[PDB]
């Protein structure tokens, strides 16, 4: 897969973010993860974790997988990198997202992310506490 440039417009929640991509504002949905909604337990902590990660980044990059690049709501589906660190993985590693929504074809980083989740569980972090 290939990393492409983008700029932060606005943090939304734990697993969605508004970015400018090829000069167009787009809501991005993080592949392969599910954060709780803001109105659920660990929702606010997830939102804050993603927000800090993208807001502190000097460089945001997106990486589409081999499959569907936009979902039924028009959100871009991507792995999003903040100064070279994947937000998707970082969520999971901290137990603020579960590996989820794993659809054939858009599953390149599945193994990396399940590995993170297994560690987060072993540590009983957040959701796993
Ligand atoms: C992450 C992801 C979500 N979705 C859709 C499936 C779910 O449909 P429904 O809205 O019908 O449940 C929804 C969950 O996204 P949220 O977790 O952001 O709600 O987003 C995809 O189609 N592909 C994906 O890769
Ligand atoms: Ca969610």
């Amino acid at each position: 897969l290939h990393k492409e440039p983008a700029t932060l417009i606005k943090a939304i929640d734990g697993d969605t973010v508004k970015l400018m991509y090829k000069g167009q504002p787009m809501t991005f949905r993080l592949l392969l993860v599910d954060t709780p909604e803001f109105n659920e337990k660990y929702g606010p902590e997830a939102s804050a974790f993603t927000k800090k990660m993208v807001e502190n980044a000097k460089k945001i990059e997106v990486e589409f997988d081999k499959g569907q690049r936009t979902d039924k709501y028009g959100r871009g589906l991507a792995y999003i990198y903040a100064d070279g660190k994947m937000v998707n993985e970082a969520l999971v590693r901290q137990g603020l997202a579960k590996v989820a929504y794993v659809y054939k074809g858009n599953n390149t980083e599945e193994q990396l992310l399940r590995k993170a989740e297994a560690q987060a569980k072993k540590e009983k972090l957040n959701i796993w506490s």
